């Protein structure tokens, strides 16, 4: 029973999703003119607010709402503490639409109560390869290729309702209003991820974690000491030793990315991403925005052996408030972002990622089993966590695919 999701243009059950063969819209074509010009109705103690994303104070207000009310684990140990600079970066990519950032405020005192954000993404979302092959056996290639062109769509993130306003059906209202503002700009599909199960994922993958500071992670109970370590005289010394890393990167040529790297980086990234069924298409402007280093937010390194860039890796920072332990304020996580390797094995590229993230004081390295992330798990000592990232479309019928056919990283 989903009183809201049952009303929406999404597949309704797993069985429906495993029955789908081609990519395409769920809904009837609609027009910009068809869409209400007036904001969705909301109780008169509240108003809609469109925050200004290049205004430091508005960023601050969104920052605080998320700090106190955004994602926690189920045991209330950690809550995301995305920084202000991270939010400006995430919410203001090139050609972003200010209207797509949707907030609810109390009319009386302008207190922020809820938020949802949309940003533009150019995404390949045509029929996956194996379904195309089948359609070609059967003379249905035309139907299977109809939506192969990259689509300019919306990416949803940062949905948050204040803790005091939970389970008052406010999330559906935020989602309806976001949908309206995006539809008004002639966009009819969206992509979103969630740690929770909703109708209905097109792909789902486990989270993986690479301990960088194991003693801190045990202390805060992000991690436990596995039971075989108890046969050691000093469990923690064995644990520290098991996860230890060099201080200096191993690849010669490794340096930080710079603006003149953009075209080379774009080329090797796009060549690599194009091999997945679902992936973003990036302009020079978007490579520069999503990958150029920004202090405390995104860290990007290239391999340049012979004034020629042949590999790169990137990671981003999300700290979490450590809610139940007084000895630490923040767990500092580094998230594996985009990468491409043409001159060295991927496990060797990513070892340097761990080395850099460790030397910069990160506690853990996190990723989902999308891209070729499975390919270096065992050797680099990542372990699976209890979490899953699920990938969804809005108003797009899509076959169930494996997470290793997904090339879209979500922030
Ligand atoms: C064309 C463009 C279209 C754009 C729109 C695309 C669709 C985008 C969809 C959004 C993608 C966001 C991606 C991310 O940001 S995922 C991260 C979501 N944020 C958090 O988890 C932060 C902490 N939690 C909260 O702030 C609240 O619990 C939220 C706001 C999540 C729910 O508020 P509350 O707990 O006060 O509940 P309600 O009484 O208001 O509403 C209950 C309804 O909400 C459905 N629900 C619960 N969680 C989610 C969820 N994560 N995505 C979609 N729907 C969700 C739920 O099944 C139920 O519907 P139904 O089962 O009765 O049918
Ligand atoms: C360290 C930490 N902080 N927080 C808030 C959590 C849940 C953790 N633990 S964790 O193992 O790193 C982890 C576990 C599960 C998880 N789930 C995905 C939540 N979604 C992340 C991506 N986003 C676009 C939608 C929300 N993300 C992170």
């Amino acid at each position: 029973a989903h009183a809201f999701w049952s009303t929406q243009p999404v597949p309704q059950t797993e069985d429906e999703t495993e029955k789908i063969v081609f990519a395409g819209p769920m809904d009837e074509p609609k027009t910009v003119a068809d869409i209400p010009e007036e904001p969705y109705p909301i109780a008169s103690t509240f108003e809609w607010w469109t925050p200004n994303m290049e205004a430091a104070d508005d960023i601050h207000a969104i920052y605080e709402l998320l700090r106190d009310n955004y994602v926690e684990d189920d045991d209330s140990m950690f809550r995301f503490n995305y920084s202000e600079e991270f939010l400006q970066w995430a919410l203001c990519p090139p050609n972003y639409i200010p209207d797509w950032h949707v907030a609810v405020r109390r009319k009386a005192d302008k207190k922020l109560l809820a938020f949802i954000a949309g940003v533009p993404v150019t995404l390949r979302m045509g029929t996956p390869k194996y379904m195309k092959v089948k359609a070609q056996e059967k003379g249905e290639g035309e139907e299977a290729a109809k939506y192969d062109e990259p689509r300019h769509i919306c990416e949803i993130n940062f949905l948050c309702v204040h803790k005091q306003l939970r389970e008052k059906r406010l999330a559906p209202i935020l989602i309806k209003e976001a949908t309206r503002r995006v539809n008004r700009t002639n966009v009819w599909q969206a992509v979103y991820t969630a740690g929770v199960l909703l109708p209905t994922p097109y792909a789902s993958g486990q989270y993986f974690h690479r301990s960088l500071n194991p003693e801190k992670l045990v202390e805060i109970r992000f991690s436990g000491i596995p039971a075989q370590y108890q046969k050691f005289q000093n469990p923690m010394a064995m644990l520290k030793r098991n996860y230890q890393l060099p201080s200096a990167p191993k690849n010669s040529g490794l340096r930080e990315m710079k603006p003149s790297d953009v075209p080379q980086v774009r080329r090797i990234l796009m060549n690599y991403l194009d091999s997945f069924d679902v992936g973003p298409v990036f302009s020079d402007a978007e490579i520069s925005h999503y990958l150029l280093p920004r202090d405390g937010v995104v860290f990007t390194y290239v391999v340049e052996n012979d004034k020629k860039v042949t590999d790169f890796f990137s990671f981003y920072r999300i700290p979490s408030t450590v809610i139940g332990n007084s000895n630490y304020n923040l767990l500092n996580a580094a998230y594996v972002h985009y990468y491409a390797a043409t001159s060295i094995p991927l496990h060797q590229l990513i070892l340097d990622l761990l080395i850099v993230a460790h030397s910069r004081g990160f506690d853990v390295c996190n990723m989902v089993e999308i891209l070729d992330n499975r390919s270096f798990v065992e050797q680099l000592k990542f372990g699976a966590g209890d979490g899953h990232l699920r990938y969804y479309f809005y108003n797009w019928a899509y076959p169930k695919i494996k997470p290793s056919q997904v090339a879209l990283v979500m922030l």
